[PDB]
């Protein structure tokens, strides 16, 4: 019996920051209701493809796990928006990143791409022939957005964030999970014609619509979520207090409440930054895992909960046990190319087309 | 303790829309003479709905083939480089159409290679987790990608899906080991690169994308690829190369399935092809063999059989799978696509002209 220890944290957040002030300049909203309903005050907007966010990720985690690029034997990138579909983007982090062999794939399940990663990369390791695997939740959200469509322009942004895992004997890492998928409300979040269900030779495939039921989605979100969680909690042997951190998707914050509340976990526990970032879709749980160990807030041989969701509608849960250390071996120099432009020019030409259109 | 994810279910589905080799002369500067003898391809199928449609036939006809009940499904992978929509995935709406509660579901994308990235991810969630069973899909709709007006491309790909279930059992069948990788040096050679989110969506000439294709270095690093990796697999069996009953390869070029098996010493009349029919179907060929060479015969219980396969990445991998007990299906579907009203030609009317025009 052998675990998947996560030994390696990293995130990339591109430096251009949307406010929603700079949204209320061409949509009809304010920083009051957006804050207020949504928690949300600035997101990232990239200046790069998704796939340069996640190797910059990539490179942080590596450098806290101290580990070779010679090591890697996994490498699994979760998004939903990748550079391209021919070849898939776990390749490009492979040939930026120099690791050999290494087998490299794409995973698509929304938000909880994460999470179905994290599941997949651990019983890789498990059952098979994996000594070091590398996790990466990356988007560039930013892509597909309505821009005349204040209901959804205002809740997603771009980043990435990666995690190292180690096989190891000792009983750590991810331990009982359960990810799923609720499909019928498949239709309440979706971008149905980006695709090849698109029309390819139309001059107006480009302005596609967001379908998006906000109370349906927080309906199923929660049911998904909590029951997968209880279901994790029951195997565990564990009652809930003995939860010391809850790392969520971070796409609504009453959405992260009610989770709580309904669970009997205690509002405190949960880590939440998605006032800084909005909603990134699979990089929300590495990126806050990454920033809840860089701020202290997970302890060595800690019970962490990780729970999200996501388009199809996908859902999961997962119980980490914290292993013995919570800080980088190794600093990463890693950046992303500089960015000459605010997130105003960056989304300019995307703003002026779908105004005119 | 020790458990095994038996393949219990084979399926597939094939559009009933043939574009044949005179079909594409009437179009592009080539025969039906210089195509069959340079490829050996004939024939190719031409879809008239989505890669989800086609998934969700495949995966009917393979769950009456392993006579499972929907209710008893925990995950569901497809495999897919052509997907109708990234938000949501297609898993989801395999999902949705078959009426399954609860599975985890997700798209895989390791090109040609993804089925068998799904079979060894669905066999290690089963073999180190709570999955009882699986569905494991390969589907394809390459016909969306294609520039008509280049013929060195445009008659080698195909649309199909190609689908397996798997159940969970004490007995030492199923996948057994596995080595799957990726030559990421090989991955400039094969690609579309501006279709996904590095392309101009408000470009109006956008649906006008190239190809990088080097034919003679995808050749090189396939076979080495899938050599090396059914090398690997080999020696961790123990079996010697004679013991291998059946190979079933990706279906991308003939010549390379000839010199995998010549380098590797397995028999060449082993090797399933079935190119002729469908030609490259990407992430759907394994899977579509896998169905046709158990309904033609070429499979017998407690077999041994070697999968190898390769795709843009440059991903590869191979598989050893060995054979259980049942090679006939203990039930039938009647699940069928929509009716076709139109042939290859009018399906591809539209793109074709553009194309020429642009
Ligand atoms: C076995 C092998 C020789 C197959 O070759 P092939 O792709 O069937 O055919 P080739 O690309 O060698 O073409 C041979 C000649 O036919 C011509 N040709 C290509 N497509 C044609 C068509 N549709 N009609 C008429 N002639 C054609 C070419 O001009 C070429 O002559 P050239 O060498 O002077 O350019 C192999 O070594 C190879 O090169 N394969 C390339 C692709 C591959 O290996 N994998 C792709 C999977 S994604
Ligand atoms: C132009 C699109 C054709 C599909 C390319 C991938 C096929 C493969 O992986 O063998």
């Amino acid at each position: 019996q052998c675990y998947a220890e996560i030994t390696g944290w990293g995130k990339c957040l591109p430096p251009a920051t949307l406010s929603n002030h700079d949204l209320s300049t061409f949509l009809d909203t304010s920083d009051e209701w957006i804050q207020s309903r949504t928690g949300i005050e600035q997101r990232r907007i990239s200046h790069v493809n998704t796939s340069d966010l996640a190797t910059v990720a990539a490179q942080h985690a590596i450098a806290c796990a101290g580990v070779s690029v010679e090591e890697i034997d996994l490498i699994i990138v979760a998004t939903c928006s990748p550079d391209s579909l021919i070849p898939n983007i776990a390749s490009r982090v492979q040939q930026n990143l120099g690791i050999p062999s290494a087998a490299a794939f794409d995973l698509n399940a929304a938000a909880t791409g994460f999470l179905y990663g994290l599941e997949t990369a651990t019983r890789l390791m498990q059952a098979s022939h994996y000594r070091h695997a590398l996790v990466i939740g990356a988007e560039r959200l930013s892509f597909y957005l309505d821009w005349t469509k204040r209901d959804t322009a205002v809740l997603f942004g771009d980043g990435a964030g990666a995690v190292v895992l180690s096989k190891t004997e000792q009983k750590v890492g991810l331990q009982d999970a359960q990810i799923g998928c609720d499909a019928q409300g498949r239709d309440i979040l979706a971008v149905p014609k980006f695709g090849t269900a698109m029309d390819r030779f139309d001059a107006d495939n480009g302005y596609w619509a967001f379908d998006f039921v906000g109370k349906e989605i927080f309906k199923r979100a929660v049911r998904g979520m909590g029951a997968a969680a209880q279901q994790v909690l029951a195997r565990s042997g564990l009652s809930t207090e003995e939860i010391d951190v809850v790392i969520p998707h971070q796409a609504n914050i009453r959405i992260i409440q009610t989770l709580c509340d309904l669970a009997g976990i205690a509002q405190d526990k949960a880590f939440v930054n998605i006032h800084r970032y909005g909603n990134t879709s699979a990089a929300t749980v590495p990126i806050a895992l990454c920033e809840a160990l860089e701020q202290g807030k997970i302890k060595p041989h800690d019970d962490l909960l990780v729970a999200a969701f996501g388009a199809g509608l996908t859902w999961g849960a997962g119980h980490i046990r914290w292993g013995e250390r919570i800080t980088p071996l190794g600093k990463s120099d890693a950046q992303l190319p500089s960015c000459d432009h605010t997130a105003l020019d960056l989304l300019s030409k995307a703003i002026e087309h779908c105004k005119r259109h």
